[PDB]
């Protein structure tokens, strides 16, 4: 903390967890036992278990943050924390793609698809979260040669990639609706979309890009990063606690 302008911060930050739990909870839940799995719904069920994951370390790395400091144990947190934000960006960056490879052929989708691939892009998505969470730890990672050992932006690559391919995945949906007969449900589409990428920019990706200008420069959080990373903290909170929403309880609430 800074001097103060800490505790509130946190309490916001905690509420919204607790929100975000709740509504992990439920719609994991739903779609566990009470669902069909059919083509996308996978990916909103293994995206709100990794978001539960998400919000509930964050319930347990904010109230520490004001009693008994240890400036180790929360390096510990925040590196493992790492892995779970990947792989919820993941999940996100492969529903946009997914969503646009269904509207660019959907008879491929609905009929040659392996209906299986899901599963598999799934658990690849796993694997590479648990990979690239090296950023940071350049520590004793040469066991043995031939590694980065300061400016090591691979990782970076890996969320750029997937920033951008989610964006361009958005974009190319959003071309190929446009360049149609138009059945005018053209406002439905536009504020899923937009909601999506918005909370995609704007919330989550703040996060990423802070941990990757974080270890880039090697910065001790000063005293002037330490009213940004709450900032940052609390926006990938808020988009880990709407994720469930936008992408289950707005179809559900549909009908
Ligand atoms: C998501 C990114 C990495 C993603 C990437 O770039 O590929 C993660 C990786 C390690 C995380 C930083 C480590 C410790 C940083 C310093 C402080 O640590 P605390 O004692 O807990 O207050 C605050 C947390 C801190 C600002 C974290 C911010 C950010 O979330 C990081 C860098």
């Amino acid at each position: 903390p800074c001097y103060n302008q800490t505790l509130s911060f946190t309490v916001l930050t905690c509420i919204i967890s607790l929100v975000g739990l709740t509504g992990n909870a439920v719609v994991l839940w739903l779609l566990g036992y009470r669902m069909r799995r059919n083509a996308v719904s996978i990916y909103i069920l293994n995206l709100a278990a990794a978001d539960f994951l998400f919000l509930s370390f964050q319930i347990i790395r904010l109230p520490l943050r004001l009693i008994n400091i240890s400036h180790l144990i929360r390096k510990i947190l925040v590196s493992v924390m790492t892995f779970p934000y990947f792989t919820g960006l993941s999940m996100l960056s492969a529903i946009s793609t997914e969503r646009c490879l269904s509207v660019l052929w959907p008879i491929w989708y609905r009929c040659r698809r392996p209906t299986h691939l899901s599963a598999v892009v799934c658990v690849l998505l796993w694997g590479l979260s648990l990979l690239f969470s090296m950023l940071e730890w350049r520590f004793c990672d040469f066991l043995f040669s031939s590694w980065c050992e300061t400016s090591d932006f691979i990782p970076v690559a890996w969320l750029i990639f997937l920033c951008v391919v989610l964006c361009v995945s958005s974009l190319v949906l959003l071309v190929r609706i446009l360049c149609g007969s138009r059945k005018m449900p053209l406002t439905r589409l536009y504020v899923t979309i937009l909601l999506t990428v918005l909370v995609f920019l704007l919330c989550g990706l703040p996060f990423g890009i802070l941990g990757a200008l974080i270890y880039r420069m090697h910065l001790n959080l000063e005293v002037l990063y330490c009213h940004v990373y709450l900032v940052c903290m609390s926006l990938s909170s808020l988009n880990s606690s709407a994720n469930p929403i936008i992408y289950f309880f707005v179809g559900s609430f549909r009908q």
